[PDB]
């Protein structure tokens, strides 16, 4: 019937309605810290986000989204192994019913709490929709969440779950600085991927962040109380919406640090 993270609709089925499931550039995948290889030729990030605008924050049924204005160039990611501007159009997290797992990549095969990304597309495309038609549409920045210090930042966000419990709902979201939830370091994985859930289109370029930010048990508590379902409808709660880690076939991942 419609994909989820359910027994029946599963990562495991997704290939029967996406056949690019099992495709040569799927995500997320292990990140194997021996043979990613160190690239020089790596510029640093460059995140300018202070000019930001969130407008607003969804329960799509499968996670929360956080979007932002992507009229003009007011969030934006460039350098590292981009060419061009990329804006943010929204984040949202993946996590796990348990601490032990929540992550999509894996570091060494280990699992993190959670995992943030932030979508961005690239500018020359003109629009969302176009970008996904290019195998450089998107840049998507990777943020691991380990379970230790709340995480000031995050807190806003937590606390507007409530009002968002359920798919479909919608709650304005403005003034939220992305900027909280970035780690102090900005070293970085980076390889050719695709988006996580269906349509699993394979035009991103994956830059995942070496640091993990902390955040506390409490907050990561109230992301598991979200629902899948609707409104009047039995309740089933949002937790482990993760894919499992894809073979990576002939793809390298490098390093911007040693
Ligand atoms: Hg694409
Ligand atoms: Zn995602």
């Amino acid at each position: 019937h419609h994909w989820g993270y359910g027994k029946h609709n599963g990562p495991e089925h997704w290939h029967k309605d996406f056949p690019i499931a099992k495709g040569e550039r799927q995500s997320p995948v292990d990140i194997d810290t021996h043979t990613a290889k160190y690239d020089p030729s790596l510029k640093p990030l460059s995140v300018s986000y202070d000019q930001a605008t969130s407008l607003r924050i969804l329960n799509n049924g499968h996670a929360f989204n956080v979007e932002f204005d992507d009229s003009q160039d007011k969030a934006v990611l460039k350098g590292g192994p981009l060419d061009g501007t990329y804006r943010l159009i929204q984040f949202h997290f993946h996590w796990g019913s348990l601490d032990g797992q929540g992550s999509e990549h894996t570091v060494d095969k280990k699992k993190y709490a959670a995992e943030l990304h932030l979508v961005h597309w690239n500018t020359k495309y003109g629009d969302f929709g176009k970008a996904v038609q290019q195998p450089d549409g998107l840049a998507v920045l990777g943020i691991f969440l380990k379970v230790g210090s709340a995480k000031p930042g995050l807190q806003k966000v937590v606390d507007v779950l409530d009002s968002i419990k359920t798919k479909g709902k919608s709650a304005d979201f403005t003034n939220f600085d992305p900027r909280g939830l970035l780690p102090e370091s900005l070293d970085y994985w980076t390889y050719p991927g695709s988006l996580t859930t269906p349509p699993l289109l394979e035009c991103v370029t994956w830059i995942v962040l070496k640091e993990p930010i902390s955040v506390s048990s409490e907050q990561v508590l109230k992301f598991r109380k979200l629902n899948f379902n609707g409104e009047g409808e039995p309740e089933e709660l949002m937790v482990d919406n993760w894919r499992p880690a894809q073979p990576l076939k002939n793809r390298q991942i490098k390093a911007s640090f040693k």
